[PDB]
């Protein structure tokens, strides 16, 4: 029950609506086909597409989607995925479940990821099925393959 502003921006994947309150960025939507949090979001995202050399030098906006408010399994998944899976790497679902404190919760990791409010920022596209299988993507498989090809990964396809 937040009150939020909305920014927009051009991307190699279409136009990207950013939504967020004062306490933090809520969502990042893709359509395609001001305040500090969203100011840092728009900056980071262009750092990602156009100057990825030093993506790690742009700061990560605070996040205030409800999923991050109280503790959950979904929150530990998303928070750990953001902290450890860097640009250029990937992680299997099964191994992300282990990283989030339950090596047998792969199905729950799959579901935790489907409700990610801020793609790329939280790198849900770096979570693959296996060494040779990139898996699905809730943004569309070609997006995932694009993003991984953008990061130079062997499972990318542009
Ligand atoms: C990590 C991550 C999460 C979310 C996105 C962006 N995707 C969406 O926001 C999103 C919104 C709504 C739908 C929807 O169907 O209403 C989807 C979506 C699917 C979401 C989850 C899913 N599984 C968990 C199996 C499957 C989805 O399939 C979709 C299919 C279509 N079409 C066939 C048109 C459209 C939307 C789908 C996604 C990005 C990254
Ligand atoms: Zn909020």
């Amino acid at each position: 029950d937040c009150e939020m502003k909305r920014t927009t921006l051009d991307s190699p994947l279409g136009k990207l609506e950013l939504s967020g309150c004062e306490q933090g960025l809520h969502e990042i939507i893709f359509l395609g086909k001001g305040p500090e949090p969203l100011m840092q979001a728009t900056a980071w995202l262009n750092a990602y597409f156009h100057q990825p050399e030093a993506i790690e030098e742009f700061p990560v906006p605070a996040l205030h989607h409800p999923v991050f408010q109280q503790e959950s399994f979904t929150r530990q998944v998303l928070w750990k995925l953001l902290k450890v899976v860097k640009f250029g790497e990937v992680i299997s679902y099964s191994h992300l479940a282990a990283l989030a404190g339950n090596p047998a919760a792969t199905a729950a990791v799959k579901t935790a990821l489907s409700g990610n409010p801020v793609p790329i920022l939280i790198p849900c596209h770096r979570v693959v099925q296996g060494d040779l299988d990139v898996g699905g993507y809730e943004g569309g498989l070609a997006v995932k393959e694009w993003l991984l090809a953008h990061e130079g990964h062997r499972l990318g396809k542009r």
